[PDB]
Order: structure tokens, then C-alpha cells, then sequence
């Protein structure tokens, strides 16, 4: 709604669009009726016989303050070397979907964060193919324990049905959704180490007992569910000089993780020694809200936020000599800047089946499916 900034954004986007055949091997844009605050690829892909596309799926949500919201699975066509978006299913949801994540052991089970305190669980096989327009939200489970909404949600990939949530109430709640409800589950544990909004939580990818939390108190905390305290973490890290909004564990190392912050930096961490930060990634011009490691490349990381950019980093290029030209555009470990969004990026997801494909969603209702040009990472 700033008519001056809108022109700057639109003119920069026009230059971006003219360069897309050079910068990308794929760009697909779709404008949603409502913005999505969340995106995550489902794990499934098909290459249907006799078609020139693969089918992939996205978990999305809506954001309308006044009207009916939905949890959405979208069916998308990604064209072969030699697009289209349809609704796979749509489920009535009470309030906007702050975050939606599929359970790795059963990808038709989706947990959501809403604008209210209960975390919701939906089994999409147990909802009608078309939602009832009366709009009632009938979650399969309500997970109680929080006093406020929040923005962080993580399924344990090693212990089926174990879910963490981060909240503006300064806590992390843990549920085992297997523990008999008649549809309400109370938190198994409430972790109170942080003294400010807990922005994000993530399970370790290998150690079933370990998870990390990050908060507006500038701290990264490492928690062990085997500990008989919920007040004191195993490790407390003074991570950033402002709010910490996201964390991501490296899927190729049990030791490495990244955090992103309102200080406009991504930090790199080694669990073996949290007395020192391994690296600071600099180039974002505003608050970072999301970070994700590449599912395919151990040295590749991406970050997004309020500056309307998604940066892709390559750890392997840290410290490399640069041309005068490359030094002007940023540090050597900055692989790519995605400039396709004209508003804050709310979430993004690396495609788990098609290397280098990302889906990113923004506050102006845009969803982009894109892949940087091969000549950039080669």
C-alpha cells in the first residue's frame, strides 16, 4: 500500500522477468485467491505414461481474516525437458494456516498452526473430496498446551507421531499423537527455556531425542527429551544480535545446522562446539524468516524473508577469490538471488524429487515454481 515503493518493486520485477530465460531453466507463476503463509512439497512424484510432465503435490493454506480458510493440497504439472495447478483436496480450516507440515511416516497426515493456540491434525483421507460450504472445521485431533498462536512446527522423522510446536507464549509443546484422546491430546511436555516468543522448532534428522528451538531472545537452544527437566536445555547458544526466526539441520551431517535472524544474517553451527559460530552468510537487506538445506547437495542452503528475496548459498565457495564483477554482487558463497517475488516471502520448499526446483510463496498471493539455470551450480 506504499505507492512509491510499489513502483520501485514493479520496475525491478520487469528487469527480472526480461532476464528469466538466462537466469532460470524453469519459472512458473500462479496467483492464488488468498495468500498462502505456508508451502511444503509432498514426497510423491509420478511421470504418467504418454504425458510431457510429471505430477508433484504442494501442501498450501489460505490467509483471509474475514472469510473461510482452507488447508489445500495442490496437484501441479512440472514440464519435462521435451504448467497446470489443480486442487487435490481442500479442507475447511478455522482461521489462516500459519504452517502446515505432512508427517514423514504417513504423508496424508498434516499438522497445522492456526491463529489460535490448539495445533490441529488432519488425515486428508478422512475428509470429503469437496469441503462443505457451511465451513465447519472438524480436525481429527486438537493438540492442547499452548496459550497463544505461533509459527514453528516439526514432526519427528525417527519417532512416528511425535510433534513439536513453537509459540508466541514463549514455550515449545511436544505431543505423541498416538496417545489416546475424545479428539483432544494434552502436551506430553512443555519446554520453558526461552524468555521470549519461540519463532521456530526443528527435530534433529537422526537423533530421535534431540531438537533445536530459536526465539526472540536471540538464543538457539538444543533440547534432549531424555532429560528430566523442561526448563533447562542441553546447550544454550547466544546465536544472533536480534530475534532468531528459523533453524534447519543439514540432512548430510549429524553435527551441522543453520539459523536465520532479524540481524539479516544466516549463522552456521556445529553441535560438537557451540562456543563459536562457524560462518555468517551476509547479503539479505532485511529480516530473515525461513532457512532450508538442499535435500540433494550437502553444501547448499537457502534463506528468505522480508527483503522479498530468496538467497541460495554454497558453503564450498566460502573464502574463494572473486573477479571485481562478482565481488560487487556479494560474497563468493552467495550462489543465486531469486528476485521473482514482489512482496515478503512467507515460506519456501525444495522439491525432494527434482534437484534445484523450489516453490516459494509471498504475501501478494504469488506462488512460483522455479529452477536456477544449470550454468550457475555447474
Amino acid at each position: 500500500e506504499d505507492t512509491v515503493e510499489e513502483r520501485v518493486i514493479n520496475e525491478e520485477y520487469k528487469i527480472w522477468k526480461k532476464n528469466t530465460p538466462f537466469l532460470y531453466d524453469l519459472v512458473m507463476t500462479h496467483a492464488l485467491q488468498w495468500p498462502s503463509l505456508t508451502v511444503q512439497w509432498l514426497p510423491e512424484v509420478t511421470k504418467p505414461e504418454g504425458k510431457d510432465y510429471a505430477l508433484h503435490w504442494l501442501v498450501l493454506g489460505t490467509h483471509t481474516s474475514d472469510e473461510q480458510n482452507h488447508l489445500v493440497v495442490a496437484r501441479v504439472h512440472i514440464p519435462n525437458d521435451d504448467g497446470k495447478i489443480e486442487c487435490e483436496i481442500k479442507i475447511n480450516h478455522e482461521g489462516e494456516v500459519n504452517r502446515a507440515r505432512y508427517m514423514p511416516q504417513n504423508p496424508h497426515i498434516i499438522a497445522t498452526k492456526t491463529p489460535s493456540s490448539d495445533v490441529l491434525v488432519f488425515d486428508y483421507t478422512k475428509h470429503p473430496a469437496k469441503p462443505d460450504p457451511s465451513g465447519e472445521c472438524n480436525p481429527d485431533l486438537r493438540l492442547r498446551g499452548h496459550q497463544k498462536e505461533g509459527y514453528g512446527l516439526s514432526w519427528n522423522s525417527n519417532l512416528s507421531g511425535h510433534l513439536l510446536s513453537a509459540s508466541d507464549d514463549h514455550t515449545v509443546c511436544l505431543w505423541d499423537i498416538n496417545a489416546g484422546p475424545g479428539k483432544i491430546v494434552d502436551a506430553k511436555a512443555i519446554f520453558t527455556g526461552h524468555s521470549a516468543v519461540v519463532e521456530d522448532v526443528a527435530w534433529h534428522l537422526l537423533h530421535e531425542s534431540l531438537f533445536g528451538s530459536v526465539a526472540d531472545d536471540q538464543k538457539l537452544m538444543i533440547w534432549d527429551t531424555r532429560s528430566n527437566t523442561t526448563s533447562k536445555p542441553s546447550h544454550l547458544v547466544d546465536a544472533h544480535t536480534a530475534e532468531v526466526n528459523c533453524l534447519s539441520f543439514n540432512p548430510y551431517s549429524e553435527f551441522i545446522l543453520a539459523t536465520g535472524s532479524a540481524d539479516k544474517t544466516v549463522a552456521l553451527w556445529d553441535l560438537r562446539n557451540l562456543k563459536l559460530k562457524l560462518h555468517t552468510f551476509e547479503s539479505h537487506k532485511d529480516e530473515i524468516f525461513q532457512v532450508h538445506w538442499s535435500p540433494h547437495n550437502e553444501t547448499i542452503l537457502a534463506s528468505s524473508g522480508t527483503d522479498r528475496r530468496l538467497n541460495v548459498w554454497d558453503l564450498s565457495k566460502i573464502g574463494e577469490e572473486q573477479s571485481a564483477e562478482d565481488a560487487e554482487d556479494g560474497p563468493p558463497e552467495l550462489l543465486f538471488i531469486h528476485g521473482g517475488h514482489t512482496a515478503k516471502i512467507s515460506d519456501f520448499s525444495w522439491n525432494p524429487n527434482e534437484p534445484w526446483v523450489i516453490c516459494s510463496v509471498s504475501e501478494d498471493n504469488i506462488m512460483q515454481i522455479w529452477q536456477m539455470a544449470e550454468n550457475i551450480y555447474n
